[PDB]
């Protein structure tokens, strides 16, 4: 029974901003950029960063025309060393948090949100700033905890930073869902660019134009030669990790927003792939959900990355009377939930079974601590 732990995730930040695999802003915003401004102000090229993060809190709380607000963030979106591209970064994601946070306080409609988002230099936007944001906030801390290899594009959203990115994505699939396959294919072509996704040889199937262009004819129907080769690798119990969860991300991605491209129902029925793919994909969900409870166990400055929990909005540093005994059911559910539900067999446990087994390892062993 899990009462108790539904009901603290419903109400204790970050847990109440996001949902889990165990159900199946305004003013926290305005002060973020706040304390981005008073970087730059200390920094002080700065001089425009100030000039976009001035227009940004100009736009939050002032009320115009729909109209308005739409010419206004585009220019910001579209004139946008390492501090300076990781605040012009953080600008770029906060133009993207107030024109959710606008569709969302219904001060523009579906359809000034689809005029905006619908554009392919829009699109590119999204796609970049989710993954670089994502890479930005949670590389370092993935990588301590051993989960790096399991960040998947498609898991992303998932997350309470990256809500904005969820509401943007649906609205593309309501209102012509090869947009948001289009997005798709976009936004892992950047974990690959971007040192999310390694590998020695280059993709097969994104970063190239005419790569989508390929994927959508056959879509609107030597493509099949190189998922068949990717499926080959994922399904090889004998090849390297790096190049199994290489071929699972590609093949994720392909699955998610091609549906059907990587099924072949008689090879499929003789390796068990659907099976496999789903417990490779919950391995990962559940990997995203267990650094989000490590960052907070270490949060009693932010552990959640630049610019994500301003001072006055702090999460306590003492556990409030219950939440240890909640934060373990919440870690001893998922695991039991991942237990159940994984295929556990020698040509798979590399993908699932044993990273599950290393991160159950490594939070237990740090959880008295």
């Amino acid at each position: 029974n899990s009462k108790d732990i539904r009901e603290y995730l419903a109400s204790t930040f970050p847990f109440e901003q996001q949902s889990t695999i165990l159900d199946s802003q305004l003013k926290f915003r305005q002060e973020n950029l706040a304390e981005l401004k008073d970087q730059i102000i200390l920094s002080l090229n700065w001089q425009k960063l100030l000039d976009y993060t001035n227009k940004l809190d100009e736009l939050s709380n002032t009320k115009i025309s729909p109209e308005e607000f739409i010419e206004e963030i585009q220019k910001v979106l579209y004139k946008v060393s390492k501090l300076y591209s990781q605040f012009n970064l953080s600008i770029q994601d906060f133009a993207l948090q107030i024109i959710h946070s606008k569709y969302k306080s219904n001060q523009i409609s579906q359809n000034d949100l689809l005029k905006l988002i619908t554009e392919d230099e829009m699109l590119k936007i999204l796609a970049k700033t989710k993954v670089l944001t994502y890479k930005m906030k949670y590389f370092d801390s993935a990588s301590k905890m051993g989960i790096n290899k399991y960040i998947s594009t498609e898991m992303m959203d998932l997350d309470w930073q990256f809500s904005h990115y969820k509401t943007f994505n649906d609205a593309l699939k309501k209102n012509k869902a090869s947009d948001s396959s289009y997005l798709g294919w976009l936004t892992h072509g950047y974990s690959i660019k971007y040192g999310l996704s390694p590998n020695n040889e280059r993709s097969m199937f994104f970063q190239d134009g005419r790569k989508y262009a390929e994927l959508y004819a056959f879509s609107k129907s030597d493509l099949l030669a190189k998922i068949n080769k990717s499926k080959g690798i994922f399904l090889d119990q004998n090849a390297l990790l790096d190049k199994r969860i290489y071929a699972f991300h590609e093949l994720n991605t392909l699955e998610t927003h091609f549906p059907g491209i990587t099924s072949s129902f008689t090879d499929d029925l003789k390796s068990n792939y659907r099976k496999k793919m789903e417990s490779v994909s919950l391995t990962c969900q559940v990997l995203q959900e267990i650094g989000n409870i490590h960052r907070f166990i270490e949060s009693k400055s932010t552990e959640y990355g630049l610019f994500s929990i301003p001072k006055i909005f702090s999460i306590p540093i003492d556990y409030k009377h219950g939440e240890k005994e909640n934060l373990v059911s919440y870690v001893d559910f998922l695991y039991s939930t991942a237990h159940e539900r994984i295929l556990q067999d020698n040509s798979i446990n590399q993908l699932c079974l044993d990273p599950l087994q290393e991160s159950l390892n490594r939070i237990k062993s740090n959880i008295p601590v």
